[PDB]
């Protein structure tokens, strides 16, 4: 069986995966997309060609079914159902009896369990620095991501009980919460998109689907991961009722 692999939305961990692919000689395709188009009709082209032929076994790394797969698309994913599932970082390796080196197994740790992941296979505060950086960049997070950030934290923010709550303009989250780890629970949210970080995601589930399809919802990260919603899919007062009920967790 021939390998083709069709690659989803840039972070760390996917840029790691370019990486090991890359050295590994295998047929793959990058058309690097970000966390909100990582859609399997991106490649129609590539399923087109290799679909249902016979040699060949296409993985489809983090990507939205948004067309229907092939008999030999192979879906490598770790988010919603899969939520428990290893990093796809950690997905493509083993597929590709690939031993992760030190390095690699961080990025695995920090892509699935982010710093509390790194913190348990003992990186130091330096690598946990390092590779934040890099997944923010990764990610393409640039100055006025991270300027945007602050003024959130600064203006924007609440405590109600363990739950900190953000009002943010920003375009990428990530910053927000790099700045203010540790924290135990996380809310940010903007006119039309909010994303809920750490205990008990499965409460923030049943929220939110009294308000939306799950279609409109994804997360991962495992027991207290993140769970969000898809930008511009809710309106302001659907995310406005949302995080009242999630403040009221909180009595
Ligand atoms: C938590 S991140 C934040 C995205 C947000 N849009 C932003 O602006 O920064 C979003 C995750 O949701 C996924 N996602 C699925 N559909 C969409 C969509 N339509 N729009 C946006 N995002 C979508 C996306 O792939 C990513 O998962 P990943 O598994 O690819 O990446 C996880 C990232 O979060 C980090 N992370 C992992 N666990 C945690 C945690 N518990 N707390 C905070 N960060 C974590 C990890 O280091 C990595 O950088
Ligand atoms: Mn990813």
């Amino acid at each position: 069986k021939k390998h083709l692999f069709l690659l989803g939305g840039h972070d760390l961990a996917m840029q790691t995966i370019v990486q090991i692919l890359t050295d590994r000689n295998v047929i793959f395709k990058d058309r690097y997309l970000q966390w909100d188009n990582a859609l399997l009709s991106q490649y129609e082209e590539e399923i087109q060609q290799y679909g249902n032929k016979e040699p060949f076994i296409i993985y489809g790394v983090e990507l939205k079914e948004d067309i229907t797969p092939p008999t030999n698309y192979i879906r490598i994913d770790h988010h919603n159902e899969y939520a428990t599932y290893p990093s796809a970082l950690e997905q493509v390796a083993s597929i590709l009896d690939h031993p992760l080196n030190r390095y690699q197994t961080l990025v695995a740790a920090n892509d699935k369990a982010y710093i509390p992941g790194m913190l348990e296979i003992g990186a130091s505060h330096e690598e946990i620095n390092l590779i934040r950086q890099e997944d923010r960049k990764a990610q393409g997070v640039i100055e006025d991501d991270e300027k945007l950030a602050q003024e959130a934290i600064t203006n924007g923010t609440e405590k109600i009980g363990s739950l900190y709550v953000v009002f943010t303009t920003a375009n990428k989250f990530s910053p927000i919460c790099d700045r203010l780890y540790p924290y135990e629970k996380l809310l940010i949210y903007t006119p039309n998109e909010l994303i809920y970080y750490g205990k008990g995601i499965n409460s923030i589930q049943k929220i939110l689907k009294r308000y939306t399809p799950i279609s409109n919802i994804f997360w991962g990260g495992g027991i207290n991961g993140f769970i969000g919603t898809v930008r511009n899919r809710l309106t302001t007062n659907e995310i406005l009722n949302i995080v009242e009920q999630i403040k009221l967790l909180e009595l």
